[PDB]
């Protein structure tokens, strides 16, 4: 049979989805770049590095979607903790609407 | 405002349309516009198409169309077929995981 694929090479396909995932994770509770990265890796998106997550967090700030608190993490070191602003909450809802639209149309293209 | 989500999905979709029969830029654009993606300009489509050329995923043929006007036609190469199969496998894995996230499960 076919070789068991550990599912790498997802970077390009995750463009557009990545931002939505991060906003979704932030919506659930205050979190930081290292934790967000590990959340995405454990979900199965194994190749996303911390450095990439930082760029997206910067983009989210510029979009006005997140609120930033510097404080000590539970393990010790200071972290930048992100929460959703009301605009972030609304943009997340918009993401799910657009992602649902796109999924349905891709299922038509497959059909 | 679907341009950002379509990035990294549109390549897979265009390869799929090409697999179904020999086609050209204007036709693929119209196919995608009629499907619901009305913000997509032909410039975007041709760029993916040429991106696919430089990756050896498509074979090109300049010839007269059925109606007469000459066009640059696209078919999949052996690499293009394999890439499309990989695309569907990768997309189903990603879709599965995001659906768990949406449902609150992950
Ligand atoms: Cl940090
Ligand atoms: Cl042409």
């Amino acid at each position: 049979g076919s070789a068991k694929d550990p599912m790498k090479g997802l970077t390009e396909l995750l463009k557009g989805s990545l931002e939505g995932m991060i906003l979704e994770r932030i919506s659930r509770g205050e979190t930081y770049g290292y934790e967000i990265t590990k959340y995405l890796n454990d979900l199965g998106f194994d190749e996303i590095v911390e450095g990439t997550v930082y760029t997206i967090l910067v983009r989210l700030e510029k979009k006005g979607l997140v609120e930033i608190e510097k404080k000590k993490s539970e393990l010790g070191p200071p972290r930048k903790f992100y929460t959703l602003s009301p605009a972030g909450e609304e943009e997340l809802a918009i993401f799910w609407k657009r992602w649902d639209f796109i999924q349905g149309k891709i299922m038509q293209v497959k059909g």
